[PDB]
């Protein structure tokens, strides 16, 4: 039983946490929602749902995870009732990375055909895609034209390419027709895991040397693609078009719901990573400061992706002669099909091809390696038996993790990618963190957490936390939950409908797992001998705190524990 | 450390041998090779390849199990370097399983439709089944026009019953396009695996007292069937087919093959299901005796299945105006079509329906269970911690059983069905027995074996039982091994025909196989510490002899041990 082993200083602790906040999703989805929802008055809700929310959402985390130096699941010794929700996130990060590493090999097969001196989406006459015929023009060489939209159209063939010749999506009928999975996308897949198990089966030092390179480089990326896009034409309409400011869109409830959504699942809050993360540190590291750094850099990461993408969305619309709103994209369309067309109009295509893929590819490479070492610290701290055998231990999470991902690489894929995302992130997390802040502002009192911040640093946390902890925070996931489930629409894609059962599939894995809660507080409401009063003890105590259970003496039981603030 | 809990009594290893032999595969397979290869001269390929072969593989599988009293992977401690082919025995009767409990939850699916005043079967229409809007047209009563093969006619409702209401074989059109899991075939498998489970959980006890009830029913099924159709006419005719004795065909180069198949996938020989059952035997008990009966029950079953079941193919033959080669059939289609449309036609349908359903249904779980606690005794003695967990692993055992036969109970299920029974079976049988008949054989030597066999019962083995041993079986089972690779043809439905990767899968599975035993081999040559002699010594020595490795004195190495009959 060898003490848990840290981190080798903080800054590898600041670029992991750095590389799981900041991800593909700050790229693809921030830009998009910012101009959707009022332009540059997104911002506002944006920082208002930063200071009361994630914040407290991510100190909370990192100080629960320093002063209970336990994984995601093992956290929960301060109250068993409470261990379900240590195991549902682990699921979550596990159904996460199912299809995360789908978009990872997607990635990598596009920086494999970027060698090619002739990029595949400049040329619409079978250049490693299938021209399905139906008016293969050019983007604007051949003939002009962008009547409807530029995301829907999908006989570019910048969007050819990621239909027919990554995807295989013209094999394929939905659902109940997925095929088989795609060779190239097979041993794309193969490389990743591969590189995954190579990173992660060593242990946190070898991540921690792996984190560097993968937080520096795509900054670097960033930065030099935002410099050399405001030269080109267009640039500044794009910038205009991203921060101006209309806050006439606040008065809806879009905007209301989805800059939190945003920062919810931008911030990375709730999930095990950051728990596992800050598990390896010292007993007297500072959370607070931490925990605001990485937030505020995630958020500045945000906006300068978002300035980048919208400038090269604005030279994409001078070049076509259209709008901002024609040329406007988001997620898995955005990164594949928009931005490779713009730089394949740019001098020196290749380069900025190659420099983008691999940017795409580190950023899911840091986000793929944080939840699997989340998923790995927190079946290793409950199960000691794994802890010992690591190296076995994470080729069997990366060969099933590749072989229930191979659904997800067949001619369909992105039918199943959608389903599993949407409906196991969301509606799983949401759940996942409102039971968390529940449990724990309640059952084990904001005041006890301030003691143990202060057993580990010198300063307090002001009342300003202690309300966010106590209240704000557990009203705004329970807000974003009704939200969710109230605002649930059936899933679609671009020009298919799902079937009746597809729903019906999501909503059983979100019951899986909204039992699997209660199947664990029912477990140790019948496993603990005793009677209603004396199980409830065991329940809503420390597993240390177990002494005084027949001392008759509990705190959760008196008034006092829950009145304090 | 408890020992190894033995059985009430002999007569319930009895029964239990029994019925692990009585698959339907003395019933739908042992009457049509016999008519097919020589009428009545298949009987003596038969019983001279049981003499030779069957026999003495069954004595040496109960003598060994009973000696060692571990399962059928840890049975090989006397020889560590064949210790994989336990494992593959396994595997094999895990990939056999996946399968056999949907022929079960078809026969549970039969049983439920035939509590029914007018049995789907009886007239065309959609009665439990779907019409393929070709016009249903009666068996016989109709148009009594058929051609050659009746087997093949897929238009009578006997045979559009089983083809689309039960399978919904319309639906699909390959293994490319399989489909999803029909909901009534959910629930018949999900009540096999429930009943299997409930069976199985405890030990061999509950499993000791089932095995009385599926071993007694079926033969008193055979018994009243048999009685009720010799008086029913045509009766005689298909007996003297039946028996219809040619030594023309005995030349043919096709029935030694086809007798010696039979005989070795009805006996049940090399599977871990024997070890199993005879690991839990007492220390003095006859394997001589019970190995003969078990074989000459066996062989007696089938001849006495195989008379009635052709005396059902004459009297369908005799109202049909058709001839015996038209009626042959067998297999499922034996089982699930001609067979019921002859209950149709005889009155009270109903009661013969209802009995010969119970029938079926118990033969195929008495050979689920069997197989199913083989591979659950030869993973726990392996691993002690399985077997202390006993409840739930057999539950773990019976769900991926249950997940991965899915794949099997969709629309086209019955190709992937074919495939698996066909490939795993056939070839990782053949290679597991040839391996096991080397080990003990050659490696561990027959005089070891005679002589544990002496100290077990007092008579020591025969000259005749020594020679099969080592000379006669090893080089059947070698000449099995070479006619199933070089007569390999690629595989096919009655009119699909499986693309190339089927048998690549196929012959993967194999390959996984005959690697995993070689993995083994591979693994306790480097995991021994030594130079080579140290190491082979270890590999070819018996474990509790291990002690004599550094003495120099290895028996094997002399030729007095090879060299020796
Ligand atoms: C933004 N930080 C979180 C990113 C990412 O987190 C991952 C990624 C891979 C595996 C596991 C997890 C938890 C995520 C993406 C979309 C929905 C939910 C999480
Ligand atoms: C007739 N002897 C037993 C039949 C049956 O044996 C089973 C059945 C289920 C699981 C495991 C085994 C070994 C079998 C069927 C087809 C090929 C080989 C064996
Ligand atoms: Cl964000
Ligand atoms: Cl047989
Ligand atoms: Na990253």
């Amino acid at each position: 039983a060898q003490p848990r082993e840290t981190w080798g200083k903080k800054i590898d602790f600041l670029l992991s946490v750095v590389g799981f906040a900041v991800d593909l999703a700050n790229v693809w989805r921030f830009p998009y929602l910012c101009y959707k929802n009022g332009g540059g008055a997104f911002l506002i809700p944006y920082t208002l749902f930063l200071i009361i929310a994630g914040m407290p959402l991510f100190y909370m985390e990192l100080a629960l995870g320093q002063y209970n130096r336990e994984g995601a699941a093992t956290v929960w010794k301060i109250c068993p009732f409470f261990k379900g929700v240590g195991y549902a996130v682990i699921l979550i990060a596990l159904y996460v990375g199912f299809y995360y590493n789908v978009i990872i090999a997607w990635s990598l097969y596009y920086l494999f055909s970027s060698f090619t001196l002739n990029l595949p989406w400049t040329d619409c006459g079978h250049t490693w895609n299938s021209p399905n015929c139906t008016d293969p023009k050019l983007l604007n060489g051949s003939v002009l034209g962008n009547h409807t939209k530029y995301s829907k159209y999908k006989f570019t063939p910048a969007a050819e390419f990621y239909e027919r010749g990554v995807l295989h999506l013209h094999e394929s009928s939905g659902i109940h027709d997925i095929g088989l999975p795609q060779w190239q996308l097979l041993l794309c897949l193969m490389v990743v895991v591969i590189v995954l198990y190579f990173s992660l089966w060593k242990g946190v030092k070898t991540s921690g040397k792996v984190v560097w390179i993968t937080a520096t480089l795509p900054y670097f990326v960033l930065f030099v693609l935002l410099v050399h896009g405001v030269t080109l034409p267009g640039a500044s309409n794009g910038i205009n078009a991203y921060l101006h400011i209309d806050f006439y869109r606040l008065k809806e409830a879009t905007v209301w719901i989805d800059a939190a959504t945003q920062i919810f699942f931008s911030l990375g809050a709730g999930f095990g990573v950051l728990i596992a993360f800050a598990s390896y540190n010292k007993f007297d590291n500072n959370c607070y400061r931490d925990a605001l750094l990485t937030s505020s850099i995630n958020c500045i990461t945000s906006f300068v992706s978002g300035f980048a993408i919208f400038s090269i969305l604005g030279y994409m619309a001078h070049e076509h002669k259209v709008n901002i709103e024609d040329v406007a994209t988001e997620g898995a369309g955005l990164v594949f099909i928009l931005y490779p067309e713009a730089i394949s109009t740019l001098s020196g295509s290749t380069f900025w091809a190659v420099v983008f893929f691999v940017m795409l590819l580190a950023l899911g490479l840091d986000s793929s390696m944080g939840g699997m070492e989340a998923v790995i610290t927190g079946l290793a701290d409950d199960f000691q038996v794994l802890k010992r055998h690591r190296k076995l231990f994470t080729f069997g999470v990366t060969f099933s993790t590749f072989l229930l991902a191979l659904f997800c690489i067949t001619k369909g894929g992105i039918y199943v990618l959608t389903l599993l995302d949407t409906f196991a992130a969301g509606t799983s997390i949401l759940f996942a963190v409102l039971m968390e802040a529940i449990g724990v502002s309640w059952f084990y009192g904001v005041d006890r957490f301030s003691n143990d911040i202060q057993q580990m640093m010198g300063f307090r946390p002001g009342l300003y936390w202690r309300l966010c902890w106590k209240f704000v925070s557990p009203a705004f996931l329970l807000f974003v939950v009704v939200v969710s489930i109230i605002n649930f629409k059936p899933l679609t894609y671009d020009d298919y409908i799902f079937p009746p059962w597809a729903n019906w599939v999501g909503w059983g894995i979100a019951l899986s797992s909204m039992v699997l809660v209660p199947i664990y507080v029912i477990y140790k409401f019948l496993s603990t001998q005793g009677s209603l009063w004396e199980r409830l003890a065991y329940g809503i105590t420390p597993e240390n705190e177990h002494h005084l259970v027949a001392q008759r003496d509990i705190r959760q039981f008196q008034l006092q524990h829950w009145l304090a603030i």
